[PDB]
């Protein structure tokens, strides 16, 4: 019922949101975005998407900064950071989406939110994270 399109976004503003809240914690944010109208299975799925953002972030951070060709991963703008966070994270760990529709989301999110390269942008870096670090059994989805 609640899309995971949505679920998926309030994870990203959850994130946006730490940059401006860090001396408090990811988790409360995201029960802030979290209210009435999100399910149970999507109230779940932001809750383990924010846990494990949380507990892998470093990796997650060094794996981008690894792709970045131009600024590196603290002079982005934050919308272009934490949709890269979150789609690394998607991809590493959660195991039913394929890569297209991690990557496509993920560039939806970039171009709603952020500057007019942003979308491109996403694109290009999520594009070789995909090929060198998804698990080897998404490349069947």
């Amino acid at each position: 019922k609640t899309p995971r399109r949505r679920m998926r976004l309030a994870v990203f503003k959850a994130l946006f949101q730490h940059e401006f809240r860090r001396d408090e914690d990811l988790e409360q944010i995201l029960e802030e975005i979290l209210d009435e109208t999100y399910d149970k299975k999507a109230k779940e799925d932001a809750r383990r998407y924010i846990r494990g953002i949380k507990e892998n972030l470093s990796m997650i951070d060094d794996l981008i900064s690894r792709y970045l060709e131009k600024w590196s991963l603290n002079r982005l703008s934050v919308v272009d950071r934490n949709v890269l966070r979150l789609a690394t994270y998607e991809l590493l760990f959660e195991k039913d989406i394929p890569i297209e529709v991690t990557i496509d989301e993920a560039i939806e999110i970039a171009k709603r939110y952020g500057t007019e390269n942003s979308g491109k942008f996403v694109n290009g870096i999520l594009d070789r994270i995909a090929k060198e670090h998804a698990p080897k059994e998404k490349f069947e989805l």
